[PDB]
């Protein structure tokens, strides 16, 4: 390789990121190694072009240890902007989530759904640019013009809709709608507002019986509290869309700090 692995960026169970330098015209990318399965991954990602995706380079093989090849994102995760019990200022939230949902109406106009968003997942680069990163749970939804239902368990359970809980069958694009919301509610309050939207869930039941007086939502403003009351929506037939946030009124208000 005329890579340079220069840094550990990410140990995890993702195996493990590395900063790469071109030791020839200098160039940095991220390198994931490994060493559930790496050929739909890399398949996805070569799939990948948009400015909120982390883009997709190459893969390489050498003996037992596979190479992926990533766009590199200097400002990190989104998780670390998130100051626990307090979030960050209203403008910031609203500019990452406008770029989140860029990011992800581009994966749904493309059949793909990521399955596991949330703000450790989510990549900023210099300028701050959010990025959705981890493909290693995506899935196609949507093939030759037809969609296909999902069925599999999966994601991160504070992130996760209440569907996948309960529905031997569920649609993908109202999943990755709900975790984008289980995210702009981290972003404005700083914390997660359940370990999980089940029945047996005190803090979920909570709200499901508007008791907005409690935390998080005491935190957050009226107007993203609005948002958040048609995203947080148990039955994902009644859940707001895409298309319908982008008319949200915290949405397109002008914010400024
Ligand atoms: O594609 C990437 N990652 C990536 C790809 C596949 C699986 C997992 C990941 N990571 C694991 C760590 N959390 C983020 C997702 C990627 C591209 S740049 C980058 C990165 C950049 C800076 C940084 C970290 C990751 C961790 C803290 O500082 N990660």
């Amino acid at each position: 390789e005329d890579w340079d692995l220069v840094q550990t960026l990410g140990e995890g169970a993702y195996g493990e990121v590395q900063l790469a330098v071109n030791r020839v015209t200098e160039e940095a990318v991220a390198v994931k190694i490994v060493d559930e399965n790496i050929k739909k991954e890399i398949c996805i990602n070569k799939m990948l072009n948009h400015e909120n995706v982390v883009k997709f380079y190459g893969h390489r093989r050498e003996g037992n240890i596979q190479y992926l090849f990533l766009e590199y994102c200097s400002g990190g995760e989104l998780f670390d902007r998130i100051e626990p019990d307090i979030g960050m200022p209203e403008p910031d939230a609203q500019r990452f989530f406008h770029q989140l949902m860029a990011g992800v109406v581009y994966l749904h106009g493309i059949g793909i759904t990521h399955r596991d968003i949330k703000p450790e997942n989510l990549l900023l680069d210099e300028r701050d640019n959010l990025k959705i990163s981890d493909f290693g749970l995506a899935t196609v939804f949507r093939y030759n013009n037809r969609e296909r239902l999902l069925n599999k368990m999966c994601g991160t359970l504070p992130y996760v809709a209440p569907e996948l809980l309960k529905r031997r069958e569920f649609h993908a694009e109202p999943v990755d709608v709900w975790s984008c919301g289980i995210v702009l509610t981290a972003m404005l309050a700083g914390e997660l507002p359940w370990d999980q939207p089940s029945d047996s869930c005190q803090e979920y039941s909570d709200w499901k019986e508007k008791k907005t007086y409690l935390n998080p939502w005491k935190k957050i403003d009226s107007a993203p509290l609005a948002l958040l009351h048609k995203i947080l929506v148990e039955n994902p037939s009644a859940r707001i869309t895409i298309p319908d946030i982008k008319k949200d009124r915290w949405y397109n208000k002008p914010l400024k700090k």
